[PDB]
């Protein structure tokens, strides 16, 4: 067994610019749940699949690396 941990990590370093969810939010397959400033470009995360907001690990301004947790779904 592993504990299947429901989290969102960011695909690539960058700034999180803005979250655009709060905790016990529904979410749908595509929904933008947070910016990233990377690349040269503000991208939006999108969540992996429906579900529920459980927990925002990361703050607007906060720095970030490739496979860092994001978001927690519940």
């Amino acid at each position: 067994m592993v504990v299947s941990e429901n989290v969102v990590s960011a695909p690539m370093p960058g700034k999180v610019l803005r979250v655009l969810v709060r905790v016990g939010d529904r979410v749908r397959v595509g929904q933008g749940l947070l910016v990233l400033e990377a690349m040269k470009m503000e991208n939006e995360i999108p969540s992996p699949r429906d579900g529920v907001v459980k927990r925002i690990l990361v703050k607007e301004g906060e720095a970030v690396d490739t496979g860092q947790p994001l978001i927690e779904l519940g």
